[PDB]
RNA sequence: CGCGAAUUCGCG
RNA sequence: CGCGAAUUCGCG
RNA sequence: CGCGAAUUCGCG
RNA sequence: CGCGAAUUCGCG
């Protein structure tokens, strides 16, 4: 009877519960009425509903002060954070040990997709429902002005937190003219090494230190 | 009637704030106390929107795989001067002398209809209604019989096939990911020049990389 | 131009 | 293989 | 692309 | 066995 706990948080009822639960199923539960569909149309709704947000309480509506801002309201941690406060994780349907923070964050998203969809895709109405319990959450977001944190940053909190060390990004190349130049880094941390390229020394850095962070969530 | 009455005629809308309009046809050259740079970032999202919910709705195969290419489509620039066009709109566009390129374009495009939106006091139903209204068909259609995308190393095939009477070589740099999901990184080569392109192919890849090469050799 | 081929690329 | 493009060669 | 196969990997 | 991503070979 969760189906009809997880509404009443909402604040809507689904006139098609097959729907619903579509929306919080995992494809490996059922391979063939999973949240796929929905996730992608999830993404394109809830960007817009964030977006119209951001342009609207934001101090500065230049593209540079919007674009930083924008990236973390819709980053996956985010999308976690609002799933959180409907306890979401609690009403997925899949596999024992499969569930992520990754997966979380798409089940939200195909969430609001059903609503749309469910309410004869009623973009005013759904939309509404969102802020009635997220709004808050974004605006102070947005105030807060938190931000994504760089991968450099986030690649020296990984390698220090298991190693106690920091990488090292040495210099291995230059190619095009003053004009316009490469650069070719190589972030490494012990015995794992990848290329960064890019405009400016900084800029390739952080290419490789996003390689580098890949190569170390499998290891 | 004036340019923003035709227009608005063409577009099957009447703004009930002629400023607003304005705003979103304006380049940042022509006013930069006022243009339209807030109101293409909100043009984006919103168009993204009313074009991906009519992508999952009428594509055939609904599949996360197929519909990713389409929709990158869809909200391609290119594409979008194409819907663009039907209204003819880069003749509206408020920019000095000839800075104007097919990117300008797009921009204006996204731009307008979030003047729309937030003319019509933030009605995304309407507003997304009277845009189906006007490209609905069009989408369809490049939806339905599918895209045609560029022949990049054909066309570059001839470029250096002539501008130099040799073909260009392909080299692989490197592969990456789980065997199920491989990402390619090939480079293109050719006299002296070079470039590199990324995808899930050794194709698509030569296709990326073809890509830069070429708006690279136009530059020397 | 038409026919028949070689080579490269792409599409089906 | 078919089809299309580019370079090439041969015949008409 | 079509047909016939080999290999690696993910899913059922 | 079956579905999917990739890389090759033969035939058309």
């Amino acid at each position: 009877k969760m189906l009809e706990q997880l509404e009443k948080k909402l604040g809507y009822t689904f006139k098609d519960k097959s729907l619903l639960e579509k929306a919080l199923t995992h494809v490996s539960y059922s391979k063939k009425e999973h949240y796929e569909t929905l996730e992608f149309l999830g993404d394109a709704l809830v960007n817009f509903f964030i977006v119209d947000l951001l342009v609207q309480y934001s101090p500065n509506k230049r593209e540079g002060f919007l674009s930083p801002l924008k990236a973390y309201l819709i980053s996956e941690e985010f999308f976690n954070l609002l799933a959180q406060k409907l306890e979401l994780h609690k009403f997925i349907r899949i596999k024992r040990g499969k569930i992520n923070e990754t997966i979380i964050g798409d089940v939200f998203k195909a969430l609001w997709a059903a609503v749309y969809i469910d309410s004869g895709r009623d973009a005013n109405f759904t939309r509404e429902l969102f802020y009635k319990l997220f709004k808050e959450d974004i605006l102070s977001a947005i105030k807060e002005g938190r931000v994504k944190k760089d991968y450099k940053t986030i690649l020296q909190e990984i390698t220090q937190k298991r190693w106690k060390e920091r990488p090292e990004y040495r210099l291995i190349s230059v190619e095009g003219p003053h004009h316009k130049k490469k650069f070719i880094v190589e972030a490494k941390i012990k015995e794992y090494r990848t290329l960064g390229e890019g405009k400016s020394k900084k800029e390739a850095e952080q290419r490789a230190a996003e390689e580098l962070i890949k190569l170390l969530e499998e290891s």
